[PDB]
């Protein structure tokens, strides 16, 4: 699913080489999203499997139609800074430990849920 494929690559980074301003603006180059600055990003860390888990068994009904975790991430989020939102993107990164909420289709998950 596409959806999935796209929530992978804006929010997953298994074994992330740091959790500083530094990696918030390499990883949000790399990953296309720059053009222009998104304002807001949660890259979510550990197994990939876990994350999947929580359209189903780690994880339990948040409303509307969302979904909590049932256990704690490590994550990343980043946090545009600067003025205007054209590259070159400047970030701040706030590293944290807490359940995520996330949005499922089809047992898979699509979009991260960033009001945290
Ligand atoms: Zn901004």
């Amino acid at each position: 699913d596409p959806r999935y494929t796209k929530f992978l690559t804006q929010h997953y980074d298994a074994k992330p080489k740091g959790r500083d301003a530094r990696y918030c603006e390499s990883m949000m180059r790399r990953r296309g999203l720059t053009s222009p600055c998104k304002e807001v990003n949660t890259f979510i860390h550990g197994n990939k499997g876990s994350i999947k888990a929580i359209c189903g068994a780690n994880g339990s009904p948040y409303g509307e139609n969302l979904r909590i975790s049932q256990s704690p991430f490590q994550i990343t989020t980043c946090k545009h800074t600067g003025g205007s939102p054209r590259p070159p993107c400047r970030y701040r990164a706030s590293a944290g430990f807490r359940h995520v909420v996330i949005a499922c289709e089809n047992g898979l998950p699509v979009h991260f849920d960033e009001s945290f």
